[PDB]
């Protein structure tokens, strides 16, 4: 029951990740690798978890995905409406839970369930 979900996600792009331009670089993220990207995502995913910054604060600046202008959080969607490894993580956490560094087609993600 209840197919509708709400979640917040961050997206990091890296040199060669199909699209070498992040909202965090604006021009190109072709200088940062998947390692440097994980190095970065793991810090924001850390701070968001530790309480240094909120997902919103990190996402709006760092996330290359359109949710940068939304606060990282998305609206309501039907379970399975996202990406395979993305939704895999979303279902793997409840409200208030954040997922470990999950890579995707075009880069890196961390997601937390809002509802």
């Amino acid at each position: 029951m209840s197919e509708k979900l709400r979640a917040a996600h961050l997206l990091v792009k890296f040199s060669g990740s199909r699209n070498p331009v992040s909202r965090r670089t604006g021009d190109s993220t072709a200088d940062v690798t998947y390692e440097d990207a994980i190095k970065e995502l793991q810090k924001w995913s850390q701070r968001i978890a530790s309480g240094e910054v909120s997902f919103e604060e990190a996402a709006s600046q760092r996330s290359d995905c359109g949710s940068y202008a939304s606060g990282g959080d998305l609206g309501f969607f039907s379970s399975g409406e996202m990406m395979k490894p993305f939704e895999d993580a979303v279902r793997a956490l409840k409200i208030g839970d954040i997922s470990p560094i999950v890579q995707t087609d075009s880069g890196l993600h961390i997601i937390k369930r809002l509802a």
